[PDB]
């Protein structure tokens, strides 16, 4: 249903924010 | 099912999340 | 249940989530 | 509904999202 | 009512994540 | 009931995530 969708598609969003921050990280370390 | 799927993926998610701030955490702290 | 499980894995992340960003706001302030 | 008005306005918030992070991951790569 | 509330507050967390992680990427870049 | 609050639980999280983010752009900006 629809709560279902919205809900994977979230999932999505914050699975590429992860990679994002963890790029981020890395480029701090130095 | 669907809602159980959108849920661990939220999960999965947000504990990525977890992670890559405290890494940031450190980052900035040295 | 896969439900009653997802929520506390949410329960949990969330309590990460709080604690790291706690440790970001004191690195940027002090 | 309300429901059906939040799900149109997720869509695009995720769109434009979707690409941000995609000029983010080239910028640092 | 109390979903309808939580997903519209997801959608402008999530926007203003994407704004801040572009200011990031370019404090890094440049 | 339960679903709601996690993700009541959620948008409050990601709205300190975006607090946070934005304080670092300011750090780094320096
Ligand atoms: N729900």
């Amino acid at each position: 249903g629809e709560i279902a969708q919205a809900l994977k598609e979230i999932a999505k969003a914050l699975k590429e924010i992860a990679y994002a921050l963890k790029e981020i990280a890395q480029a701090l370390k130095g």
